[PDB]
């Protein structure tokens, strides 16, 4: 359906990870990419809220930054790039560049983040 | 699907070329990082968004990498001129990907500002 496409496999087969998220905060998408800079595996990552990819240091103020977005509407508008301490599944540290992109599709909201090595 | 509008709607550009370096996908962030329109580069070739001083060597590097067989492109990592329609200049960040869909080889960049 999707994989027989472009679209799917730009995505799936990028250099840089990608994390899409639907309105419920649930990861439906971790590419292969994304899998090698978290440490996570795609089983351990679909379906679960995106509070377990944010830093522990940083849960605590992560939620309050998705709700307030999701309120705001702004007409759409995308989002931010910059560079963020990213946390792996073993607890060890490395710098990154995000590229948070917001993205409308029959009257819901995601979020897309585009991950790449800044190291 | 969500994977057509999240690269329609992502803040960086994005620069699908099909086998013969033809471009099938030009969202709006692309559109203000080179000064044209989508209707301007669809179904023309890739050579309009190559800067004008690289024009004559870019086609080899791009088939040089299709018969090389590798999935990881190493190519454009760090920060590259961007030509624009008016003839200025500013400094970008590549992201380049390569694609196997539809049982040929593709080429997404993901480009941002970095001045
Ligand atoms: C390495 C893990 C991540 C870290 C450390 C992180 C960090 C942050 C920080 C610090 C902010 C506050 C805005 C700012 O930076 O000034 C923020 C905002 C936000 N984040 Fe993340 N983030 C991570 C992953 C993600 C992912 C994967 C998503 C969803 C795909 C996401 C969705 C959002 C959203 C929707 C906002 C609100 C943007 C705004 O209005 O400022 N984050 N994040
Ligand atoms: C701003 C416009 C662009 C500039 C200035 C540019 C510049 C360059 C340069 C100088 C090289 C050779 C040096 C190197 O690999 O580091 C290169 C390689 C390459 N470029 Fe571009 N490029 C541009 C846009 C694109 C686009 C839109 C694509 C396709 C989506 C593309 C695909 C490739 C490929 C496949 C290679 C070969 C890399 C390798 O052999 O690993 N380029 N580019």
């Amino acid at each position: 359906n999707a994989a027989d496409g472009i679209f799917f496999p730009a995505l799936e087969q990028n250099m840089m990870g990608a994390v899409l998220i639907n309105e419920n905060d649930e990861v439906m998408f971790f590419n292969p990419a994304a899998e090698k800079l978290w440490g996570y595996k795609r089983e351990e990552v679909i379906g679960n809220n995106i509070d377990m990819l944010i830093p522990r240091d940083l849960r605590p103020a992560h939620p309050e930054y998705i709700r307030h977005n999701r309120e705001g509407g702004k007409a759409r508008v995308e989002g931010m790039s910059r560079e963020l301490q990213l946390e792996k599944k073993d607890g060890s540290k490395i710098w990154t560049r995000f590229a948070l992109s917001k993205v409308s599709a029959e009257g819901k909201v995601y979020y897309l983040a585009l991950v790449r090595d800044a190291s």
